[PDB]
């Protein structure tokens, strides 16, 4: 809508990075094409097209208006074949908004290499939830998005933490803006599970071997959670929903310039929810708070200031699973759904903040630098009691566990980095050159010598969490850890032919931690990235690309000798189609990958049935691991107003044993959402359903009291989702979310620590939403 502008007459590209700025759209541009133009003078309130079109008055370009983007191109008379992946430079580092754009389908990314890529012209794997997704489904956490993300699976540890698998390996990248957090272990990692989706315009999610941009990590994926921004206009909506089991959110958003002429810009999200659950006794309390300033301190110079919290807070937390799978005699547990073997007390609350500051600087060279501050704060408090062993035992008796840890991490990060286009053989390339640092100080105390407790619990069958809290007693132990990584990296994608784009590109990194464990250290480790795309048609791209990634082993992970394990590493090799529909409307993929991982550690069994080494008691062996597998995408627009997100996956992991692994994550897996807005007599109504469909899973448990080995299976089954909202009026519209449709009973969890989890039974969601 109408937008106060001013934009002097000034060379062309630092006008359309002025213009995508004050207009809060992407403008994509190419270099070489407005070298030698200016553009003419705009000012005072407008739409943005006619500004647009104003601005670029004498200048002989184009607009090709695209949702939250607007691509500007110099035709000539000429032209060869068009050059669909040329150099483009970009107003926004992060990309395309999602917000408002009506879409399924991102429009441009910078999660692979930094530089602002559509998805056809990035040579890996790239899955975004897009803003509207989020609201259309409700995915109000990482837990919800993620379980609406193809090619992810979700898997319970806990009421308090899932895990996200991707291509045969846990998740454990998280970044937020581009920027990577430590997630060592659920340490340095508290609330990086739960982060509410409030303050986020979309999670993008990077599969494969991601080190370029993570630096040290695990295999599988990065999830990239992208920060909402201020806007030049004001707008805002309070939200309220009401679902399942006394689930109540509410939800407040602010934006809009805050000055006069707009040059300091604010938003401001503040989002509460209560919510109990299908299980006993669970229930939790999340708040988040959020505001970003954004302070022009001239035309082409931006500083950023801005701090999030979120805590989550709950009570009757697990330890482990839901229930144990075996009783004390041997037979499976047959329970509710409503089963929850934690404490009433029993609580992992986990929280989170960040303090945050950016300067972004264009040079007139089209070039952009930007330096990145974080502070971030990730703690827990977790007086945790839960039944855990084989239990019940015949007088339906149970024994509880009970363990106390409190901690916090603190985090600094500065990320630097320099971005821009450059001339060689006669074409236009560009670079990234950057360099990053992080400590990140872990701080806690455990409990477990608990002081006169009576753990037992006289009824299994009817257990409620009454049991009493033990005497916590004094710490037991005091951790102390401290990560730092150096990061330097440089990417840069050479435009080699009109259809040919080479990636070349590597992090070197420098790797410190130190604190009660021996020192583990890494220096000057090299990172790859080669990655090429290759253009077909108008509409089809092929790509292949060779990515890599390493974590230094956790502490506990030494040898037969008593010898660090080398760091858990892996390749990932990928070859693939791409095709682009509607002008970058549709976005299909369908991709062949394998992941090499060496260094996976494991137990040695060999060894560990009797010591040999006083050094080592129980030693772990470090082995090699395959993922073969094959993905396929859609997502955008199938016609006017009908949007998907689908995805089908295919994997299987196997170890140097040759026996195959991550058995919990289905072989095969199919997720696809839609929506469709209905036109004429109806066009207020948006109707939606999703379906997600994996097949066979299973877990090789050891049942003890019978001392044999078992196979949990979970049959192939399908989860239904349906959806619906009427926009009653310009301002309020009111939506149903019903999910498990047929109320699937399923299980999220079978075998972690002989427990099991089950899925959410079929659940519904009420909310209105207001825009003022
Ligand atoms: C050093 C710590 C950093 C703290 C950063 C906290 C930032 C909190 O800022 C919240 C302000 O957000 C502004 C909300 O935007 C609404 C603008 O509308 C204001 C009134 O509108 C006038 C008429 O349109």
């Amino acid at each position: 809508q109408e937008v106060e502008f001013d934009i002097p007459p000034q060379a062309l590209g630092s006008a359309l990075q002025e213009f995508g700025r004050q207009a809060d759209i992407q403008v994509l541009y190419r270099p070489e094409e407005v070298r030698n133009k200016r553009s003419s003078a705009i000012k005072g309130k407008l739409e943005p097209n006619q500004a647009i079109t104003e601005l670029l008055r004498g200048t002989g370009a184009s607009v090709d208006f695209q949702g939250n983007a607007i691509t500007i191109s110099v035709a000539e008379a000429a032209d060869s074949s068009v050059d669909l992946g040329a150099t483009m430079i970009t107003s926004n580092q992060l990309g395309t908004i999602t917000e408002d754009s009506g879409s399924y389908t991102p429009g441009t990314i910078a999660t692979a290499t930094r530089l602002v890529l559509t998805p056809r012209e990035t040579p890996q794997s790239i899955t975004v939830v897009t803003r509207q997704n989020m609201d259309d489904f409700g995915l109000n956490n990482i837990d919800d998005v993620m379980r609406h993300t193809p090619g992810i699976t979700v898997s319970a540890y806990d009421t308090d933490r899932n895990n996200y698998y991707a291509r045969g390996f846990s998740i454990n990248n998280f970044q937020y803006d581009g920027i990577p957090s430590t997630a060592r272990n659920v340490g340095y990692s508290a609330g990086n599970t739960l982060s509410d989706m409030a303050i986020y315009d979309r999670v993008e999610v990077l599969k494969g071997a991601t080190g370029l941009l993570t630096g040290a990590g695990s295999l599988g994926a990065t999830i990239n959670l992208i920060r909402k921004k201020p806007t030049h206009e004001f707008k805002g909506h309070v939200e309220l929903g009401a679902g399942s089991w006394d689930n109540y959110r509410s939800e407040l958003d602010v934006s809009g310039p805050l000055t006069e002429s707009g040059n300091v810009r604010g938003r401001a999200v503040a989002a509460y929810q209560d919510k109990h659950s299908f299980m006993d006794h669970y229930e939790r309390k999340t708040s988040v708070y959020y505001g970003i300033l954004e302070f022009d301190l001239n035309p082409d110079t931006m500083l950023t200031v801005g701090a999030d919290y979120q805590d989550n807070d709950p009570k009757g937390s697990g330890w482990s699973g839901s229930f144990p799978l075996f009783d004390s005699q041997g037979n499976r547990n047959d329970v509710s759904r409503s089963f929850n073997n934690g404490a009433k007390w029993s609580s992992w609350e986990q929280y989170t903040r960040t303090v945050f500051a950016n300067l972004e600087h264009n040079f007139a060279n089209g070039w952009v630098g930007k330096v990145q501050l974080d502070h971030k704060i990730n703690g827990y408090h977790a007086p945790l009691g839960a039944i855990m062993g084989d239990w019940p035992a015949p007088d339906n008796s149970a024994k509880i566990v009970a363990q106390k840890y409190t901690g916090e991490t603190k985090s600094n990060s500065l990320d630097i980095y320099l971005t821009g286009p450059f001339q060689f053989l006669g074409r236009e390339h560009e670079l990234v050159v950057g360099t990053s640092a992080s400590f990140s100080h872990w701080e806690g105390k455990s409990y477990w010598n608990l002081r006169n407790y009576d753990n037992t619990t006289d009824d299994f069958i009817n257990w409620d969490g009454d049991i009493g809290k033990p005497d916590w007693g004094t710490p037991s132990q005091y951790i102390d850890d401290k990560t730092r990584q150096l990061g330097s990296y440089m990417t840069a994608r050479f435009n080699v032919t009109d259809d040919l784009n080479l990636f070349l590109g590597g992090r070197v990194v420098d790797y410190r931690v130190t604190g009660l464990n021996p020192t583990i250290r890494e220096s000057g480790r090299f990172i790859p990235y080669v990655g090429a795309v290759y253009d077909l048609n108008d509409t089809y791209s092929v790509y292949a690309s060779y990515t890599d990634i390493f974590m230094p082993q956790d502490s506990w992970y030494r040898d037969s000798s008593n010898k660090l394990l080398e760091p858990d590493e892996g390749q990932n090799y990928e070859i693939g189609i791409k095709g682009e529909y509607l002008d970058g409307r549709l976005n299909t993929s369908l991709a062949y990958f394998e992941i090499h991982e060496e260094n996976r550690a494991e137990e040695d069994a060999l060894y560990n049935s009797k010591p040999t080494n006083p050094a080592i008691t129980y030693a772990y062996k470090g082995i090699k691991a395959k993922t073969k597998g094959y993905e396929a995408e859609i997502s955008g627009e199938l016609a006017p107003g009908w949007q998907v997100q689908a995805g089908y996956t295919h994997k299987i992991i196997r170890d140097d044993s040759g026996k195959k692994v991550s058995t919990w994550e289905p072989q095969d897996q199919l997720s696809l959402y839609t929506s469709y807005k209905f036109k004429g007599a109806l066009d207020k109504l948006t109707v939606g359903g999703g379906a997600r469909w994996q097949g066979k899973s299973w877990q090789m448990v050891y049942n003890n009291p019978r001392s044999r080995w078992e196979k949990f299976s979970q049959e192939d089954y399908w989860l239904v989702d349906l959806m619906a909202r009427y926009q009653i009026t310009d301002k309020l519209s009111a939506s149903v979310n019903v999910n498990n449709v047929f109320d699937k009973t399923y299980y999220t969890n079978i075998g972690f620590y002989t427990s099991a989890s089950y899925g959410d039974p079929r659940n519904l969601m009420f909310s209105t939403r207001w825009d003022f």
